[PDB]
């Protein structure tokens, strides 16, 4: 279940900068092994630098599901999440969150080095009790090799 | 100039509050002093619980100046804006942000304890570069009013 969810963020990713809609990130919000929501990176597209790809999911999950809280459901993302989408996560009180890629593979084509620090418990008034899984072997490396794959496909933002 | 744009963003707040659109929370986006953005929570209303009053206001005036960063304008917040609204505020590239409550005032009301570690200068791997300025005075004394005036006219989320 991990392996196929995971799989297709990083399809969404290579889905969305092959479209333009934004940068090589997708998320993947799943209730109960039913695919709420999938979606990438829209900042390009939406003109919107919020609408990164787990705030993008996270919008569509709850208007699909006509609540603002997902206890139920899980989320997906391609790559380590940023501060603004990991309060997101918080925020939508999303019970897990799996993600392939860590945030320096990210940073290592020019990325902000943007880093959530209650992800990594490093906060002092941040916590969080967030299941957290960093996914490990096959789909971990495909997910680090996105931003070797993607680069010369966009611009950076 | 800045006690005014705090106090049309804790108006946005109230006004937010009696529409039922979400909770006690305004945000005002402004380039030098010409108003490009003034938004309240509208998490209720959108059924979308990433549609904090800030994040509102950042979309509103990306999309108002048709572009993805605002270096440009400066953003004030009734409230001290949650971990979510800071990386959204750091993605934007605004200049500047003024607060008027901290984020205590609207925990003692029945929110979450959810507070940005770059904020307050606590951050490891977020690091704030952005001026940042907690009101005094009259500003303070308003936007600290705004949760004992609200208590029990809206919906917690
Ligand atoms: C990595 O890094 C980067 C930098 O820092 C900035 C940019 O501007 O942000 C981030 N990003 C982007 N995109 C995205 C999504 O989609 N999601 C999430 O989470 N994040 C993100
Ligand atoms: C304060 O407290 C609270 C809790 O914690 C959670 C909820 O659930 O969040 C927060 N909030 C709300 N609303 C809002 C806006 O509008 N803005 C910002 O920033 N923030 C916010
Ligand atoms: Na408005
Ligand atoms: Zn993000
Ligand atoms: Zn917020």
């Amino acid at each position: 279940s991990d392996h196929k969810f995971l799989t297709q963020a990083v399809e969404e990713a290579y889905k969305g900068v092959d479209c333009g809609d934004g940068g090589p990130f997708g998320a993947v919000i799943v209730h109960n092994n039913e695919v709420v929501a999938s979606c990438h990176n829209m900042v390009l597209k939406y003109t919107d630098p919020t609408a990164h790809a787990e705030v993008t999911a996270i919008r569509e999950a709850c208007k699909k599901l006509n609540k603002i809280e997902l206890s139920e459901c899980e989320i997906y993302a391609s790559c380590e999440p940023c501060p603004m989408c990991f309060g997101a996560i918080h925020l939508s009180r999303l019970k897990r969150l799996v993600y392939g890629a860590k945030a320096e593979a990210a940073i290592a084509i020019g990325f902000d080095d943007f880093i959530a620090d209650a992800l990594r418990g490093t906060g002092v008034y941040q916590k969080s009790s967030l299941e957290i899984k960093k996914a490990d072997g096959n789909g971990a490396a495909i997910a680090e090799q996105v931003f070797q794959n993607t680069k010369e496909k966009f611009r950076l933002y």
